[PDB]
Formats: C-alpha cells, structure tokens, sequence
C-alpha cells in the first residue's frame, strides 16, 4: 500500500518536534536524521515542509546517500498536489 500526503499536511511538519521535506514527490521523515547529516542540519531546516528537490540534485548526492535516504520514505505526494 501507499500512504499519499498532501502539501497543507506537510507544511505542518517544520518545527522543533518533527521536520518533513519532499524529494521527487516521495514524503521523508528527517527529524532524527539532522544531527547525522554530514551536510549539516540548518540546510535540512530551512527545506522543512516543502519540496527540496532542486536543491537536493543540485549538491549532487552520492549514490550512497541516496540509498540511505530510502530508510526515511513514509509516502508520496498527493496526485492532486502534483
Ligand atoms: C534525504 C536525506 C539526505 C541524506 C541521506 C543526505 C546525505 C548526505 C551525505 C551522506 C552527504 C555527504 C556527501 C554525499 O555522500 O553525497 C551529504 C552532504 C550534503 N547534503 Fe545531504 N542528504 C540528504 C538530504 C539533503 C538535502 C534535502 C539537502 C539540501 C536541502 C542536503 C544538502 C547537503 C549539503 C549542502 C551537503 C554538503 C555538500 C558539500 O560539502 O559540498 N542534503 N548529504
């Protein structure tokens, strides 16, 4: 099965206690993951609640990286979002 989640939910998830962020229409729970982020946690804060896909592609991303981004997936986009 797959959880859809709309941009008005996401949104919500942008402060202290829990920080959501879109990346190819995928929904990522990355709040225990900001401390571990090689790349820092300010980057990953000022994304929260919106779709970092650009800026994600844009630093270019190990495949490494990018296989361990898998672990925090918990839905996709709402069609209608999209
Ligand atoms: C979705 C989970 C993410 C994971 C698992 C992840 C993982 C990592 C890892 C392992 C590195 C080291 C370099 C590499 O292996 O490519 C890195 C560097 C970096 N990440 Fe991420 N990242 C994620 C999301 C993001 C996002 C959304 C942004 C931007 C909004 C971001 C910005 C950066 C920056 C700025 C660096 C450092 C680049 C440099 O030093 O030149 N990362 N990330």
């Amino acid at each position: 099965a797959v959880k859809y989640y709309t941009l008005e939910e996401i949104q919500k998830h942008n402060n202290s206690k829990s920080t959501w962020l879109i990346l190819h229409y995928k929904v990522y729970d990355l709040t225990k993951f900001l401390e571990e982020h090689v790349g820092g946690e300010e980057v990953l804060r000022e994304q929260a609640g919106g779709d970092a896909t650009e800026n994600f592609e844009d630093v270019g991303h190990s495949t490494d990286a990018r296989e361990l981004s898998k672990t925090f997936i918990i839905g996709e986009l709402h069609p209608d979002d999209r």
